[PDB]
DNA sequence: GGGGCTCGGCGCTC
DNA sequence: GAGCGCCGAGCCCC
């Protein structure tokens, strides 16, 4: 393994490592941390580069180290489990907080093979985006489908930890792409303008109003695909609207309920609508 | 032939090595194999663009010595079938294992000629990704044919050993263009960003659960006469686990050494 | 006027030892002598000179030989009647001393307009392995690109022989394919070059759906068939041919095409080849 | 991870320079010192820099600064009767040292709910004069479109101040301004953009009208008269200005503030202001 | 603040205070001012895009932060004024040389309040045209309002050091915006493909052969707004006929005339009429 | 601010040459010159090098010359030699006369009367007087009357303008007026905001009455003296032989030249004395 | 101004090398000289001369050279009983030497009006072998492309000489046509450029009908054809040649034009070629 | 759905 | 290395 030895090398080494310790994924985070350091390294052209090089390098050295479940797990109980937002809004709309956490904790890591996203479908003002939110915020770098884009629309879910599908129905271009990225299954997706790359099984989170295992076409819907769709998604319906002035779910918060989920795991039917009663 | 010598060169020639010895392909693999030597090259525009040159020239020299066969039979015996993954899913069909897994080992080699294309296809929840994904990563380079971007569409089977179509369904777009990879016709096709390159026979696997060769039916015939077809049709449990990168393996050694002659026929008979 | 420098020198070296092997791609120089391209791909102004390095010997090649010196062989045949050309042309039915004049008089681009062979039939009759078997004898071949419309017929440029292996005449490409296909010359399109010309060459066709037919989105306009099929020879193959048959080898071609160059007959001028002997 | 040497000094003291002045684009640079910008925009090398600092410029200030920062002047002051707004306070009876003492406390947020201004007064009483001075003060601020029904807090997102020039409150941004004007964090909808989350930024409003009436269509209402009582001071400003006493410079304000600070009192938390008798 | 010194920067302030200095806004005077600058300026690839930075900053530190006057009163002093076509084209029509000459200074420098602008009226040839064209062109950035456009009128009086209302008939659409405009006062004026503008207190001068303070709303003239327009504007009736050889004003001469007129202030009024010298 | 270098003191050589030698185009130069663009053609740095010289001495010459290059530099001692002079000399006009009025328009000293007009019939020197002179200046436009939406696009910033076979139109009339009365008027561009056109002096090369206006299928004369006061005609009517050759860009400068050096009073008439 | 150096002087020499041997393509360059162009491909600095001295040398030619000065070749010519075009010409009825004259006189631009010669007979009689040999003769020439209606002659531009391969006449540019084929200057449209003039030009015609035809929408009138006839020289192909009579090549042509020249024959101005001597 | 529209990341050339 | 520039792949509007 040659390994280059010029003073920009070293200078490259220390802050990638630097980077990669300090857990910073993003120059807002490095802005927010060392000042001096950024204000330096954009004061020419060749650094300019540099810093998007050493970013991308400590985003693939976290991404191949630490999963999803590192970052959502907290570090600490809660001793007091009722204010959560998450658990009240799953406990209101009907289904028992311990097998809905164990859900989301098999869903994070990948226990269940297939059944690789969690389906949130309710009607407006619920919380689906709230909890998706928290959840695609609380990891490093998430990744967002493209949906309106019908040509490359996985095209930021390449190495990433969390994907999440914010709305839309299933369009009758998408859906062999998302038969695959849904289901865990290792395949190479395009890249715009550029050759492709490969996409490791990611978890997948999708909120939307309208039904995504019956395929939409313009003018007419299909159903051919309802069974192999329905079998890699758990549908958690929320239905009853929630209150108005309902806090923003708080990073805490999700680490918190993760926590709870570890701390009381029970085993979960593996089936399609999540057990309720 | 010139051989360029000086330092670059030198340098360049020991990373060419060291990746072709390594059987690193990917940046990923690059890291996880070592890191410190990773760090260094995306220094300086030079290296980083060495890097990719590095990756394609090993990439070039590890396909010219060897193929398909050569990486998915394995090399020791199996001396026990049953716990097999693969033979299970083509026993619960009906399909006798032996002559499925010849016209598997068959397929692998080239042996068929224009035929040289398993199509599984069947109900949801039957085992066509698993076997599909198992015999594609069990090869160190496989291309998967894009669904979307249908101007160019076989654009990562170019240089391939086997490629894995998933999913797919026959547009008009890439009916005239599927009619010459999955038959191993020696053509040149369109790259991106680039000049055209040829295509050498690869084997292809295709797992779609609708039908594939009914454009949308003028090439029926000549679709259906460059593809075998595996009707799954048994649903799986939960339990049955992935088929392990080691169990594709032995299923196609085992193979190896109880081949029988396969009809040419486009079903392959059940029983 | 030869500028002589030590870089002139090396680039002399390569260009005069590629012409004595006979690469014209990567793959052949790197299946040659993997250190030689190895080393000229290190550097950074290696891609730029492996790039001018192959065009410039494939100029020079194609300007030093043309397509009947490959095509036609220098050992006599002592019996045709084993060449598998001749018996997928028996059993269709032409006499094979015809359709070998025929062949020939393409070759070398003597018929004038119909600088083109057409072969259709209905599945696994015999035209791939034949058209591959032409295309291949030659060192140089282009390939019309099915999909990709900004570029159609690029890769057409400066080649031998032109073998559109199983087009459908789009209207997008009419006009420049009924040029092409006319031994004429033609603006064409190209990657990263100004607006290059194609020089009159034999075109193969091996279709098997009408390609004398436009076809505009969901409609089939006829408009374009006289301009069309006063400019191709068509051979209607129907016979249909087993397994464990064989592909024509490239021996195969130069001893039916030298076999015709010894018993050459005359030919009218017709679309449909004389189906009969 | 430091980088020392020339250039980076030199861009570390620009940066800091442009955050010490709130500079964001050029033309405030140009207006604030000349010399600097020609001196730097002639070499190609600083003709990227000049951009790059700009935007570092903007980044820094947003993710590590607050208004009380560029608003809070720097020297000290020995007469305050001279500063303008206090004459606009003085002269419409508001205790300078006191009603001065209003703003700095909802400058620096000091009063939590009653996080926004509302100047009242009939036209030509400086209520204007005193927002736009405190409204282009700080380096990023926000003005409140609420004639455009759709996305009337637009441009109060990443700001440090937002300005509400003669406002009138709508049933349609009621809920939306109470939030915004209690300094409650809220998420507003940008038009060609996603919805963004206006973090406490001290408002400023100006209309000789009534802030707590809601005008719907045809209809008023007062029913959030007191909640909109509770979120803001108020001064009445009756004693119309001179034609000679022009506008408000910038260092009228700062001065203003630094004075402000040098002699705090305590000040009450009702909705109204009082008067000193 | 920061100040690069180097020996390309110091070429590169002198360049831009030149430009700034003489009112060279573009090339092409720049070219019609110093034939040998521009020729040597283009010769290599280093200057080929000095060229076009010093430009942009020169426009950009003229156009704001300067006022008009700035290149309205000249350096040297006027001995002999009356060769002066502008004091001949005063006299003709009877107005007073020095009472005119102190209101064009006032005009300019907006000593004149909301009697922002200068109306020269009458028929063509008489030196409406001469005089405003000669005032017009004098400053670096002048715009010329488009009324025959009702969308915007005003769209290229943004930045603009001196606003020229060529043949102006005002319309019951723009009566509004102009007395803001005519009268000095900051107003907010919609421009094509931009975001709204102010338009901070700008002199005007306006040349037509129709009474301004008519408002022309279809078929229907009103002169509801007749009092505050005339409150708004001076008026220079120009009656008089200019012989074919009269010949243009040049910047030479309005120079000499501002010049003069500083040298030559007398104290103003604020009427509607001109009153001509008896 | 002038920047001296060696490569700043050869590109002022090369522009100073441009402008002097009349070159607007790369034809031009070649014409004129292969050798110097065969040399400068050589290395990477002399392309941009060639270009920019070209756009700035267009420029120049088009916004700070005049179009009397009409008049050479060297003396001439003989002009009877000059197919310009036989032509006038063939035509009944005095070279002494027609060369003064020519002169007089090159200068615009004519005031109002801009414009040559050209009568005759064709192979009379017409096209060849004004394809010789109009191809004298360095930028020259052509009238395209054809064109009714923008007949005069490529009449802006123009040293000469040549109207080649005009024929005036109702729609144009009114432009075209203001045109060959040298006066200042605006004029609509294709693609391009209106561009003023300064006085230019015309030439015409025409066999129809220019003082007809035509609308449709009528024909007005109303417009008559306006014109017939804004054009010195001439009448051409002795047909050239076959072998009388094109007149040569020596031969136009060595007219106007003797010009020059035999200046007479003109008269501001619509028709030009023939000499009797 | 002339600039002199090492470089300057061999691009000079390169310069006068091209113009002195008629090159305007690579190809040409390897076939006259295949170690000059070898090393000129070295360095980028050479790839780089190799585009600007064709376009210079193309120029030069276009500018400064006619036709003539390379169809009538500059060796002697000896023996003018075997050319392939004078074999033809004897094979119809024309007197070679007489043919001769008028191909010259079409060359050299001597026949006025009659500035083109018209190639007419049915198919297979050589159309193509002698069209292409002349056209090929001179350094430039273009194709009458009448399937762009718009810029039929777009092609036909600054060209030594113009070939009418294939397509009718149509109305809208029927006086432009005349122009081109009668000697005199014209300016047409070209696509995507402004207006060119077309000097006097000689034109070459292929046609197995009458080209004097002119389309007019659905409406063929030959109402052109005397103007046409005045302005054409025709030739009338007798039979068809010998698929075996070769190509024509370009020292044929020259040995032609040359001995054309050496011999030439007094012509008379009928519109056909008298068929004796 | 078929035309043009600029745009982005890259190469390549200086 | 700067920068420069181009261009194809890609994108959007009518
Ligand atoms: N990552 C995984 N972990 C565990 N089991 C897995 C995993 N991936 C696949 N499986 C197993 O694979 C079995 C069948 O899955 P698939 O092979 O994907 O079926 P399939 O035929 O491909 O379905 P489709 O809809 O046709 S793609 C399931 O019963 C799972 O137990
Ligand atoms: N930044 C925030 N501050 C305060 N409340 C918030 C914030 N973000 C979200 N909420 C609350 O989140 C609640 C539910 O919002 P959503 O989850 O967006 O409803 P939703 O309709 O399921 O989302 P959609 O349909 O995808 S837009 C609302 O009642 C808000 O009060
Ligand atoms: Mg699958
Ligand atoms: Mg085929």
């Amino acid at each position: 393994a040659p390994v280059i030895r010029s003073k920009t090398s070293a200078r490259y080494m220390e802050l990638v490592g630097w980077l990669v310790d300090k857990g910073i994924t993003s120059e807002k985070q490095w802005i927010q941390e060392d000042q001096a350091s950024y204000i330096s390294f954009n004061a020419a052209s060749n650094s300019r580069s540099q810093i998007k090089a050493a970013l991308d390098n400590a985003g693939k050295i976290m991404s191949l180290t630490k999963t999803a479940p590192d970052y959502l797990v907290g570090q600490q109980p809660v001793e007091d489990i009722s204010s959560n937002r998450i658990y009240k809004i799953l406990e209101l709309n009907g289904y028992d907080p311990q097998y809905a956490a164990s859900v989301f904790l098999g869903w994070a890591t990948k226990k269940f093979g297939k059944r690789n996203t969690i389906w949130l479908f309710g009607p407006a003002t619920t919380g689906k985006t709230n909890i998706a939110e928290a959840i695609a915020h609380t990891v490093p770098f998430y990744g967002c489908v493209n949906w309106t884009n019908e040509n490359f629309p996985f095209n930021d879910c390449v190495d990433k930890m969390v994907i999440w599908w914010e709305e839309g129905k299933m369009t009758a271009k998408v859906v062999e792409s998302a038969k695959a990225i849904l289901g865990g299954s290792k395949v190479r997706v395009d890249q715009k303008c550029k050759s492709s790359a490969q996409i490791d099984p990611t978890p997948v989170i999708v909120t939307s109003n309208t039904n995504m295992c019956a395929v939409i076409d313009g003018n007419s819907t299909t159903f051919e695909h309802q069974q192999p769709l329905q079998d890699r998604m758990f549908k958690f319906e929320l239905t009853r609207r929630l209150d108005h002035d309902f806090g923003k779910v708080t990073k805490q918060e999700v680490k918190d309920f993760f926590r709870w989920a570890k701390d009381h795991v029970v085993e979960v039917e593996h089936e399609f609508y999540v057990k309720k009663g």
